[PDB]
Parts: structure tokens; C-alpha cells; sequence
């Protein structure tokens, strides 16, 4: 059944203009875009909040600051297992097929960020979308 | 310099055949910027009477409404040189091939996308869409 | 309204591998395969048939033995407009954009025919599509 | 030497969302040849159920049969080095990116396409796709 | 006929990751790659040479800085109508489904330089590959 | 850290029109072209060099024929991680999602090399740009 989950597309996805390769990557493996919001510049808390589970490792800071460094986008997709297929739509910059194994080649500058469990995803999404 | 900003909406006929990507995928590769955006799961049938105005008297104009609130929209604030002009080209109609109607779309009604014209209808049609100004 | 037409994919098309290529761009469209038949090598007559408004020309015998050097497709594509449109699609070496004008340099292998009148349509699918 | 042939279904599904060509793209650009093809508008429910035979007992057998006539199919047989594996390895499934199903599918029953998985069941499929042998 | 014809990969396309983007344009066209050299900065006389004509307008100077402000490659082209279809590949940024129609915006960085007649084309390609 | 590595564009590509593609696949995994070089028949002596490994196998003899058989294109690409990266991005012929996955299928004929070691891409970029 249903499920949604959250999605960022990160600044370096604006700099590489590959925003529209980015989201047509999870719009052809047929999920839906629920919710979503433009940040040209996120603010630094929302990105905060949403990297909280990492404020104690040496690459804290660093991402916020990349993360605020550009325009980036929240989706919310809904489909079915949603959460665990597009997180393996994102992948990792060692695996062709997926959109980091594709089009990414840095371990911060990686274009995408996806929920990775219900509750990273229930959590993500009530951060980049409160109003509900 | 030519620095414009216009306005697009991602029809709802973009969301039912998942074309969103490749109509936002052309103005990008073209090397436009969005300055905004805004998904609408249903747009107010009021912005859209307000977006169509110039056609209020027009035989279309309730089939399109009734069309435009069929499904998601996206608006969005396009920047970069030239930009109403360059992605109204971009947005062609469906006899053009090489753009995105001629590409992609085939009906007087359900054609993926809605340009700006010109300044003024941007100006306004921004508006519209982006209170906030 | 509907029309139908007929496309014939050409032989060249398959000896370039751009068989997909040229129909997605009909199916992206959004035209209808309403009917469709592979012919590893079609038959002569078929061919003469299909091209008999030409038999005067200059061309006439070549370009039915390249019609028949390889395989083609003969597909009816259904959708508003779909003889003018499908047509446009098609285009000309000249005009980029088109399959012609995108993939296409040459007199005789360009890839891609497309019925241009109502009538050679009725009359182009009686002929692939004689059962009906 | 290795030259093989297999049995492709591109699925209802594949119509529906207007995937046909980028399917079979994608087994193109692999380099494998259409060795004959067959649109069938609507598939008798006859042919589905020989070509799942294997799967006449499964709890998805008859929802699956209803889904196969759904829409049209297109049947074809490729031919090309060791193609079966191939093609099956390009038709993947919905967990693993970088295939068909891994890109575009996301259903256990709608699933755009099939191949045959083996030499036995490839001759036998091609058997009750084109009687003709 | 067959002619030949000189194409530049302009920095903007390295710039903008466009380089594959372009040349396969021209390469699904059918033009055959008859010879090429990449340049990660180019002598500012061959540019200055490249664009002589141009030598007395207003956006020479501008122009000759970014024509060396990032990498080029220089490509010779074979095909039938060389000069011509591929002048029309390379298009202009107000009409789309050429290179520059589709992937560019600005009056000075435009990705691509292709001959635009037959004594052009043969001035072109002895500045670029003098060893014909 | 940041490594530079040899892709050959083999003859096939060039035979199948791949050639765009390939290195399409490399610049959008955001690798540069730090230099290259046309051939349109490699001599027969770098091919040997460039497989000094295989001077024993049995498919060498083959190798090199078809290696020489068309054009070919050389390339020095940098970037972090650029060899193992790039011969994860060649891939082999099972596996989809990479060069090879998606459009090769032969044994010989695979469109693509890829240094595989440290060693072997000085190795390899002293054969081809023995400039360095
Ligand atoms: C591990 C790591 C992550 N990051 C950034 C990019 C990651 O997407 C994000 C969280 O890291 P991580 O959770 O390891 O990656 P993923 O997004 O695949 O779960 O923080 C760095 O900037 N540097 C690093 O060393
Ligand atoms: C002319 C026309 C327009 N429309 C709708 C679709 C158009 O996008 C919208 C405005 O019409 P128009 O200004 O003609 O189209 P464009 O978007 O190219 O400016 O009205 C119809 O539904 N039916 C029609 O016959
Ligand atoms: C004019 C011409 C056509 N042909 C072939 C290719 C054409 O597609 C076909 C019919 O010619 P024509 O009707 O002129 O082209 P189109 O298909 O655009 O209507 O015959 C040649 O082989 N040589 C020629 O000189
Ligand atoms: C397992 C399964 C299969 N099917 C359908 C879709 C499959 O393509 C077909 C055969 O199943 P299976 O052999 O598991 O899939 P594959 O096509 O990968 O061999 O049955 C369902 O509809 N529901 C299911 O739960
Ligand atoms: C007209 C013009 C050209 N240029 C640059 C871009 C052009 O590719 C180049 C030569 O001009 P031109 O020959 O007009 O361009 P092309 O024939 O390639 O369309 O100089 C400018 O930088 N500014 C300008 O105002
Ligand atoms: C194993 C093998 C390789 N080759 C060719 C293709 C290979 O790219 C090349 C070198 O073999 P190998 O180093 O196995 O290929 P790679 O490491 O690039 O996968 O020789 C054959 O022609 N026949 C064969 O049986
Ligand atoms: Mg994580
Ligand atoms: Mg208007
Ligand atoms: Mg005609
Ligand atoms: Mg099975
Ligand atoms: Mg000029
Ligand atoms: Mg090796």
C-alpha cells in the first residue's frame, strides 16, 4: 500500500541543473508528487531539524552550510513502498542505475536526500511541511 | 540585462501523463531558474478565472476551467535573459515540433503548459499566482 | 476527431537502431498504436503498392529496393489530427525537431513515412492492412 | 554462436502510460533484433493463460489474466547473443534501478513487460505467440 | 554532395556539462567525426585568427575572452550537406529543437560554432587542423 | 582524493553512433576531459602496447584487428575517484545501468576501456599522451 516519503533535492542539483533529471528519475518509476515546496534559500533550522540525527558527526556543519548554499526543493511522494524505492532511486555514487551512482561524485554534494524509514519519513516530512 | 521573469503553469494534463519533468527538464536545459514555486493539488477555481480573464468571454473558457482543476498545477517563476519571450517559444503549440507542445501535446485544451506573453501579462499573472508579490 | 494513419517505419530505422527512438516521438505525442505488423522483408509489391503514385519517378526502383533491404514496421496511429500531426512529426531533413530533420540525410533513407492526405491514408491501410 | 531468441510481452500497462517505445529502447540499444512482432489490440484470454501456465495454481494467476487483457500487448521475439539472459536482466524488477521494471515499474502485477527467463519456456512461449513457429 | 565542416565546442558547453549533449546531436544526425582536438584553454591567436571577420565589432574583445575562458574542442565534420544541416543543427537560441534553441540563452555563450559556407569551412579547418 | 584515468571509445561506438553517448555518461557522472584524441585508425602498435597484458590470450589477435577496425577515441578523464568510478560506469554486458550494461553485448565488441588500477592509467596515459 501507500506510502509517502520525503524528498530534498539539494542545491548541487541547482548549480548542475539537473533538477528535472532528478524528479522525471522518480516521476518515470511512477510516484506522485503530493506536497512540495521551493526554498531559494532553505532556512538553516528547517535544515537543521531535518539533519538533527547528525548534529554530533564531524560533517554537521558542513552540509548545513552546503544545504543552505543554494535553492532546494521538499517533495512529498506518494507510491506504493514509496520510502524504500526511491531511497534506492537515490542510491549511492557507487552504484550506476540510481541518480548518485548516475550524476553524483562527492559524499556531501550528492543532488538528492531521501526518508529512509516510516519514522524518518513521518518525522521529514511534518519538519519541511508543519501545516499538517 | 534582459534579466525578465515569467510565469508557467504545469498543466494538469503534464501530472496525468508524468510529464511534469520533461516539460520543467526543456526550460532547464535552456538555462532557466526558478525563483518560485507552488504545487497546487487543486487550484482555487477563482486563480484560475483570474489567470484566464482576457478569455471570460470566450467559448473555451469553462471547458479550460473545468480542466485547469482537474489535477495538480505547478506555477512557477521562470528567471534568466529573455525569459517570457525564450519560454513562450519554448512552450510552442502543437503544430511546432521542437517544443514542448509540439512535442508533447495534441489538444486545443489539455497542452501540458501555460507561458507568460509578454511583460505585462507576466507581471500580472506572477501576481496572480505569487500574492507575496 | 480521430483520424488514423499510416507510418511506415523504414528499413534504415532498423540498420540504425532508431526504431524506438522514432516511435516514442510519435508516442509521446501521444498517438495510439491501433494496428501493427513487423515484416522482416516486405513483399515487393507491398512496397510497389504503397508507392505507386511514384512509379513514373526517377526513384521509383530504388527506393522500393531499399524499402525491401531490411526490415520495416507498418504502424496505424490513431489521435486528433493524427495525418497532419504525425506528418509534421515526421518533417524533413531540414527542419531539426522532426525525425527527419533530427536523425535523417539522405533522399531515399529518411526513415520514416507518413501518410499526407486523408486519402492516402484510407488508402495506404488498406494495403498493410488489407483484413479490414 | 550464442545467438539466441526470446519472448518479450510489453504489457498493458506499458500502453496505458505510454512506455512502449522506451521499453523496447532500451532492448534496442542493447543491440538485439526484432525477429517478428505481433500487436495484439486485446489478448484472448487463451493465449495469457497458456503463456502463465506455470502459474495457473498462484493466488495472482487470475487478477494477472484479467490485467494482461486490459489493454493491448505487443508480442515480440529478439534475437541477438545470448539474448534470454540478457533481456531478462534488462526487464530486472521493480527493486533494482538501471533495469525496465528497476526504472519505470512499481506494481507485483503491473510490470510493463515480460521475458522469458529460460531456453525451455523461450521456445515454448514463441510457440504460443506465433503458432507459425 | 559530401562536404566537411568545422564545429567549436564552445567553454559554456564545459561550463554547463553540455559537450556529449551537443556532439551527439550531430552524431544521430549522421555526421561522421572526421577529426577533433581538445584544447583545455585555446591560443588566443587561433580564436583571434577563427573569428577575423569579426575582428571590427563591438563584441570582439568580449568574445575572444570567452572563447578562451574554459576548454574547446574543435571537430571536423563529414556528411552529405555538411555545412549547411549542421549550421541548421546549431540553430539560434529563439528557435528550439537546435542546439542552441534548446540549450542556450545569451547572445555571446552559445555552446557552438559551426562553419557557414564552403569558403568558411575550408578557412576554419586549416586554422584548427593546419595539417590539411 | 582525485585520479586521473583512460577511457578508449572503441570502434563499436562509433559503427553504433555511441560515441555521444558514452562520454555523455562520464560528463554527467561530472568527469572531466583533461585531454583526447581522434583516431580514425589506431596504429596497430599502441593497440598491441595498450594490451600488452592480453599478448597471450587467445582473443588477442582478434582484439587487436577489431580494435583497429574503425576509429577510436582516447580520452584522460580526472575526477575523484575517476578510475574505479569510470570502470564501474563502463560496466560489463550482464549488468544494466552501465555503459556496457545497457548497450553492449558481445565479448570483443564493448564499446569502451576503462583503466582498471593506479598502475595501469599511467600505464595507459603514457601510450596514448605520451606528453605526459
Ligand atoms: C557521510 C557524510 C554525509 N554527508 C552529507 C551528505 C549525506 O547525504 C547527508 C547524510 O549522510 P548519510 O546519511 O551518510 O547519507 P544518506 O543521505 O545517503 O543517508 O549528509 C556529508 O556531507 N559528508 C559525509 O561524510
Ligand atoms: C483556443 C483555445 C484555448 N483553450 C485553452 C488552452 C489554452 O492554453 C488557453 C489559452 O488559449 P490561447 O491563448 O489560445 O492558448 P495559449 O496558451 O497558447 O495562449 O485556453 C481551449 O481550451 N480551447 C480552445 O479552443
Ligand atoms: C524525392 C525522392 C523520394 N525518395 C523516396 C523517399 C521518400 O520518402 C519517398 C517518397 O518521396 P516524397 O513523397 O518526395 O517524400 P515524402 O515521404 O516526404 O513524401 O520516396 C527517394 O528515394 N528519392 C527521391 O529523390
Ligand atoms: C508474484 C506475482 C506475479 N504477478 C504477475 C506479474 C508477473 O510478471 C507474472 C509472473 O510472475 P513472476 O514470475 O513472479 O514475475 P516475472 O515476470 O518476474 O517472472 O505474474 C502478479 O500479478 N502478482 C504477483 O504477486
Ligand atoms: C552578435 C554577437 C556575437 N557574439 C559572439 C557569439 C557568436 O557566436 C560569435 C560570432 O557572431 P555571429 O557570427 O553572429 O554568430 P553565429 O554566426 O555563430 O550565430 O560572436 C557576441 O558575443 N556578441 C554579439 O553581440
Ligand atoms: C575475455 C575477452 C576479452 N576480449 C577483448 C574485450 C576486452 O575489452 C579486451 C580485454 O579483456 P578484459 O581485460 O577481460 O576486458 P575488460 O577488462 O575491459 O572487461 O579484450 C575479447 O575480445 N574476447 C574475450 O574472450
Ligand atoms: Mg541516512
Ligand atoms: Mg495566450
Ligand atoms: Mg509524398
Ligand atoms: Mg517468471
Ligand atoms: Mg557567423
Ligand atoms: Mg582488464
Amino acid at each position: 500500500g501507500l506510502q509517502r516519503t520525503l524528498v530534498l533535492i539539494k542545491p548541487d542539483a541547482f548549480e548542475r541543473s539537473l533538477v528535472a533529471e532528478i524528479m522525471g528519475r522518480i516521476e518515470k518509476k511512477n510516484f506522485k508528487i503530493v506536497s512540495m515546496k521551493f526554498w531559494s534559500k532553505a532556512p538553516r533550522n528547517l535544515i537543521e531539524q531535518h539533519y538533527k540525527e547528525h548534529s554530533e558527526q564531524s560533517y554537521f556543519n558542513d552540509n548545513c552550510d552546503f544545504m543552505v548554499s543554494g535553492p532546494i526543493i521538499s517533495i512529498v511522494y506518494e507510491g506504493t513502498d514509496a520510502i524504500s524505492k526511491i531511497r534506492r532511486l537515490q542510491g549511492n555514487i557507487l552504484t550506476p542505475g540510481t541518480i548518485r551512482g548516475d550524476l553524483a561524485n562527492d559524499i556531501g554534494e550528492n543532488l538528492i536526500h531521501a526518508s529512509d524509514s516510516e519514522d524518518s519519513a513521518v518525522d521529514e516530512i511534518s519538519i519541511w511541511f508543519p501545516e499538517t
